[PDB]
Formats: C-alpha cells, structure tokens, sequence
C-alpha cells in the first residue's frame, strides 16, 4: 500500500490522475518525484520549471553546481538529484524535445531510466512544451516501465483525452 490517492489504474504497474505534479508532491512526498528536465537542467518552464519555482530556485542552483562538475545530461538520460522540498529525490529525465528536432525513438530510453525506481510520481515525458503526442508518450511509459508508475496530468482536457484514447 502507499499514499496515492484518486488515480485511475490503467496498467499493472501505471496509474494517471489529472492534478499539477507540485501540488501532489508537496501534498504526497513521493521517494522519488520525476523531472522533464533538459540536458543543460535550466529549469525554466513547464514541469522543471514549476516543480523548480516550488523549491524557491533551490533546485535550479543544485542543479547548476551537478552540471559545473558533469556537463550535459545526454537526451534520453537522467540523474538523480534532491528532491528538495517535494520528495525525498528528483529523477531528472531528459525526453527528445521535438521542437528542438530530436529522435522520438529516444523516448523509451528516456522511460527505461523510471526501472531504476521501485515508485516514482512523473509526468508525461516529451508532453506540453517538449512538443511530442501525449497520447503515444503514455503508450511508450506503458510498454516501457515496469516499475510503479503515478503520472500527473496537469490539464483536464488532455487527460480526459489520454483516458478515453487508452488501449
Ligand atoms: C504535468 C503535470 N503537472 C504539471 N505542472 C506544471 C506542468 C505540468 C505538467
């Protein structure tokens, strides 16, 4: 049993709700929440930006100081970095950005990073700003994951959407 409460369960493994993933990490404070992160972790919009602006930029000003030590993440990789105020850790992911012109392939490899992970709370990767189709990055998170996966859907629309599209 764990605290995640309200989801449709749509899989063995995945469950999806329409709420704001930093309202339900604040409220939750899941071991692990996910980030679409890019590979610079400039958090400025969408997810990383919100779940950044929640941590008073104490996310971004960590993140600055792993990339000063590492560089880049590659598109389709992660690290794990806190999870300040949220969770006890953020998985940073980094999904294709198709409004950058990236491999869409790369959006399972992106996935495969939420198997090192018993539960995450995440998004949709490559969804909102990041410019892919929800409703087939949804599709790649069921093929791909086999671990437990709670996907917050911020907007009502889409999630209704993603729901009555699912197969
Ligand atoms: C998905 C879930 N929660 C969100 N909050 C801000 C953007 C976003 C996208």
């Amino acid at each position: 049993v764990n605290s995640f409460s309200g989801y449709l369960k749509l899989t063995d493994n995945v469950y999806i709700k329409n709420a704001d993933i930093v309202e339900e990490a604040k409220k939750v404070k899941p071991t692990v929440v996910v980030n679409a992160a890019n590979v610079y972790l400039k958090h400025g919009g969408g997810v990383a930006g919100a779940l950044n602006k929640a941590t008073n930029n104490a996310m971004q000003v960590e993140s600055d100081d792993y990339i000063a030590t590492n560089g880049p993440l590659k598109v389709g990789g992660s690290c794990v970095l806190s999870g300040h105020n949220l969770a006890k850790h953020c998985l940073h992911v980094v999904g294709p950005n198709v409004n950058k012109g990236e491999d869409i392939q790369l959006l399972k490899s992106a996935y495969e990073n939420f198997n090192q992970h018993e539960v995450l709370l995440a998004p949709l990767l490559s969804a909102g700003i990041f410019g892919a189709d929800p409703i087939h990055s949804l599709r790649v998170c069921v093929d791909t994951v086999r671990t437990n996966v709670y996907l917050a859907v911020f907007d009502k629309n889409l999630y209704d959407k993603l729901v009555s599209s699912f197969l």
